Order: structure tokens, then C-alpha cells, then sequence
């Protein structure tokens, strides 16, 4: 399944450096 790193990694860069981990700096996965 190539397309799984494609929509995925498309898909980190849309929110960001701090703007993922936002949502981690209280409940990091």
C-alpha cells in the first residue's frame, strides 16, 4: 500500500511542527 505513505505523509505536513504535537503535549501518542 504505497498510497498509505502518500496520503500520510501529505497528510503530517498539514498541521505542523507544534501543531500535531499540540495534541500530544498533553496526551502524546
Amino acid at each position: 500500500s504505497a498510497i498509505l505513505a502518500i496520503t500520510l505523509g501529505i497528510f503530517a505536513t498539514g498541521y505542523g511542527m507544534g501543531v500535531q504535537k499540540a495534541i500530544n503535549d498533553r496526551r502524546k501518542k
